[PDB]
This record gives C-alpha cells, structure tokens and sequence, in this order.
C-alpha cells in the first residue's frame, strides 16, 4: 500500500526553499498541510524532509525505537552559538547524555520549591508595574511577558538580576539575541549563504554573537567569585557529576548551556503567556473561570509553591494555549533504521521528518469539530487523549528538560495577574504572529483595571 506523498510547489534547482522566503514560515507550511494533508515532502539544494501533520503518523514518529531528535537546519544554525548545549546536541554526543544526567536533578520537584521564591520576585515586579500604570495607559503584553521570563531564568537558574522591568528598551542580550534568531530563520531560505552581500549578515551575527557571550563571562565570573552560597542551576553545571561517565561539564559545555538555557529558558515561556493572555481575553468565560481560581487559591500576598500546583485550571488553560500555538513550532527527527510510516510510506536509515506541531494540535479527528475553540476543559483526563496527540515539549528522552520550570513559571504568574487585575481587550486586537523560529504574539496590548489587592 505504498503511497506517494505530495509537494508543494517548487522553484527549478531551489526546489522548495523560496517556499520559505517569508517572515512567517511556520505559518506558511500550516497553510501548505492545510492543502496538501498530513504528509508532504520538502526539497531544498542537497536536503529532502517531509512535514508531518496528524496524530496517525506522528505517534509513530514517536517511536525513539525508530527514530532519533534530528538537527533541523534551524538548530544547525542555532548550534553557531549554542554550540553542543543540551539543546542543540545530537543524542549520540558525549555531552547530551552526560549534561542531561547532570542537570534533570535542576528540574526536581524539590529544585522547583527552591526556585519559587524567586520566580515570585519576578512576578512581583511585575504585578507592582501594572499596578503604577496610569489611566488609559496600555500594557505591551509580549514586551512585559519577555521582561519577566528573562529575569526569571536570570535570577533563578543563575542568580544574576538582568532588571528587565528598568529598562524601556530590551536587555541588550534580548536584542542581539532576537538578531541572531532572526539570521537563523533569514538564513533558512539562502541558497547562496557564502555570497558576499551576506557578509555585513555574517559581521553583525558575530558580533550578536559576542554580545551573549559577554554576558556569559560576566554571569561566570561573579559566581566564582561571591562569597554566597548557592544552589542553582549554574552551581550543577560547575559542580555537578555525570553517574555514568564520572565527569563534570568542562568550561567550554558550561559556556554553551548557559547560552542554551538563557534562551530556550525563557522565550518560549514569554510566547505561551503571551498567548494565554490573548485566549483569555478574547474568552472572557474562561478568564472568569479561571480568576475564581486564583482568588480562591492565592489567598496570601505572596503565593506559595503548594498554592501554586493547586491553579488546576490555570494548568489547563495554559495547556490549552500551548496546543493552539506551540511557541517552539517544530522539531526533527531522522529515521534510527528503514522502516514504514503508517503502513505506506516506506523511509531509509536517516531519513528526516519534521513535526509540525501547530497542525498537529489542529487535527479534527482526534480534537473534534471545535477543534479552534479555546476550550481547556479538554485536559481534564489525560486518558482520554490518544498517545502523541500533544506534543508542545517534544518527544521522549529529548524531550523539552525544562517543561516544568515554565508551567510552574508560566502558572504562578498568570494566577497572580488574575487574582491581581481584570483585563480588557481595548482594541480588539487582531492576533498577529511574529516568528523568530519560535512563536510570539506581536503588538498584543491590553488595559489592566487593577483590583487593589495588596502585594
Ligand atoms: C512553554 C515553554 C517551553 C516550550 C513550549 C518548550 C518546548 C521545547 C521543545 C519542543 C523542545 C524539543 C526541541 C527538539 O526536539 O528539537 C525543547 C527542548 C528543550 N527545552 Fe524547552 N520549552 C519551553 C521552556 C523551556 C525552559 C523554560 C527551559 C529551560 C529552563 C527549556 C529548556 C529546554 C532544553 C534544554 C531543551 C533541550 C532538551 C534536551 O534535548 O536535552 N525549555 N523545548
Ligand atoms: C525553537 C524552535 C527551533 C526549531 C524549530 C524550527 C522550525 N523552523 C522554523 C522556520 C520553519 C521551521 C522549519 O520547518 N524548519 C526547517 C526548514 C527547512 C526545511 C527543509 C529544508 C531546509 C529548511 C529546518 O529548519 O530544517
Ligand atoms: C529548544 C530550543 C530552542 C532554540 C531557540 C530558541 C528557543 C528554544
């Protein structure tokens, strides 16, 4: 029952890459699989992958029997900085397997309760900012939401104050990093990457490039040198032994995870709230639904650890922001050995498969017809989901390392702005996406009508 498998259109010897010759092409290839269906193949010079769309093939994409996390040419790019980092790293490479048995105890539920009290210095300032707000002045949702995640993983994993909230303008690392992110999505459709008119690219990557870098040195040096006791993620990167091969990180892996986890640490947590908001309030039942929760469970000024893993619905909801707009929109895999998707598409040894988890999450025959509504009463029984419908923190053993840092982020933070304020859509705003590789609101803006509570 072999099938042959659609393809968009094509450009002579580019193939498919113009394809991607766009500021938005997560969302041009969801438009492709609207048309094409749950598989179709992309060509580019010397590359061929094929976009996976229903839960049908992507259960079996799962297997981590058959198929490994491949590097897209998006993370190829990445690795540029990241280098061989947790996230960036094939799962074959010394340094994956050793930097995950080193830093999944950072993720511990007991890791969690002593990052907590962090996490709510940063939502403080946070709540404390809209609170000054003047009247009729807006909130500048993705912009406040970055602030926050930014500091939170600054201050949580590496005991450094980036003081996003006193700044109008980003953090000079925000900055270079969006650039560089920017280059990485760019660079995906050049077939000429090495053509001269790059070369003021390739000097400005660079100097992004040392940008994060800086930071990096400074973030290192003054731990090495306090007199205070930490216990942090940086302090399991300097300390911590990997059981199976009995070796710590050396410097230059420390380097690339402080880069990695900077990154991967909070923009996508920024774009989940950012569109939890937004689904908020353009769902007022549901915001009500879920401010009830927070003003009968956050009954302290200062929410505790224990208040928050009882925000069940705030869980939900953010659950189900995350399946409308997974903000890390793919990830790749290649085939472990030859074998057969679905019964029909027969695949190679290292064959490649992209998972596009926005159309995924679309997928009318697992969701239902309302599959567009925000509805978070859909998570209320994980056993009712079939396996692989869900995939917002990729798959299996390289699977997203730091999915509950950010729902415990994500729900701490969106319980206290509930408890804290109602919130209107003045504008009603129409949603508009902006890709960076991941996925964020742009130019969401809102009022917040404080419901003076104290802090
Ligand atoms: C809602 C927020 C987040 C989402 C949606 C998300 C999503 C993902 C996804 C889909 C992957 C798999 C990538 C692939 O297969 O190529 C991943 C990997 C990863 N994420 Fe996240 N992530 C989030 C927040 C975070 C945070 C806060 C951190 C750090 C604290 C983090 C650290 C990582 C790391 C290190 C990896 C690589 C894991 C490995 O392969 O060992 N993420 N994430
Ligand atoms: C935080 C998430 C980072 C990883 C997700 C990046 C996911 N890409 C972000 C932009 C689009 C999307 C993607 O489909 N990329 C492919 C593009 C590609 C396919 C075939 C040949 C050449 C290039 C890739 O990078 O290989
Ligand atoms: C998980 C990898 C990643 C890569 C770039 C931005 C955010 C996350």
């Amino acid at each position: 029952t072999i099938k042959e498998m659609p393809q968009p259109k094509t450009f002579g010897e580019l193939k498919n890459l113009p394809l991607l010759n766009t500021d938005k092409p997560v969302q041009a290839l969801m438009k492709i699989a609207d048309e094409l269906g749950e598989i179709f193949k992309f060509e580019a010079p010397g590359r061929v992958t094929r976009y996976l769309s229903s839960q049908r093939l992507i259960k079996e994409a799962c297997d981590e029997s058959r198929f490994d996390k491949n590097l897209s040419q998006a993370l190829k790019f990445v690795r540029d900085f990241a280098g061989d980092g947790l996230a960036t790293s094939w799962t074959h490479e010394k340094n994956w397997k050793k930097a995950h048995n080193i830093l999944l105890p950072s993720f511990s539920q007991q890791a969690m309760k002593g990052y907590h009290a962090m996490m709510v210095d940063i939502a403080v300032q946070l709540v404390q900012k809209w609170e000054r707000l003047n009247a009729d002045e807006h909130i500048e949702v993705p912009e406040d939401m970055t602030r926050l995640t930014l500091d939170t993983i600054g201050l949580c994993g590496f005991n450094y104050r980036f003081n996003s909230f006193y700044r109008d303008q980003p953090h000079p690392f925000i900055t270079s990093m969006v650039r560089a992110l920017d280059e990485a999505m760019n660079k995906l459709q050049r077939a000429n990457p090495d053509d001269p008119a790059y070369d003021e690219n390739k000097r400005q990557f660079q100097e992004d490039i040392k940008v994060m870098n800086d930071l990096v040195d400074k973030i290192i040096a003054d731990r090495k040198a306090s007199g205070e006791q930490s216990d942090d993620l940086l302090t399991h990167m300097l300390n911590g032994k990997d059981p199976e091969t009995g070796e710590p990180l050396d410097d230059e892996n420390i380097r690339y995870q402080i880069i990695t986890f900077l990154i991967a640490g909070h923009e996508t947590t920024s774009g989940l709230l950012s569109f939890a908001l937004y689904f908020l309030v353009k769902n007022p039942h549901v915001l009500q639904k879920a401010a009830e929760e927070a003003a009968r469970v956050l009954v302290d000024p200062v929410p505790s650890y224990k208040q928050v893993k009882q925000l069940k619905y705030v869980g939900m909801v953010l659950n189900e922001a995350l399946r409308l707009w997974p903000t890390a929109p793919a990830f790749s895999l290649y085939a472990k050995e030859d074998t057969v998707l679905g019964g029909e598409y027969p695949l190679e040894k290292g064959d490649e498969l992209m998972v596009l988890i926005p159309q995924l999450h679309r997928d009318k025959t697992i969701w239902g017809d309302d599959v567009e509504e925000f509805r978070p009463e859909r998570f209320e029984n994980p056993s009712a989901i079939p396996q692989h419908a869900f995939k917002p923190h990729g798959n299996g053993q390289r699977a997203c390392i730091g999915q509950q840092f950010a729902l415990h982020e994500a729900t701490l933070v969106l319980g206290m702005m509930l408890k804290h304020f109602d919130f209107e859509d003045h504008t009603n705003y129409e949603l508009d996406i902006k890709e960076t590789l991941t996925l964020k609101p742009e130019g969401f803006v809102v009022k917040a009508k404080s419901k003076k509570i104290p802090l």
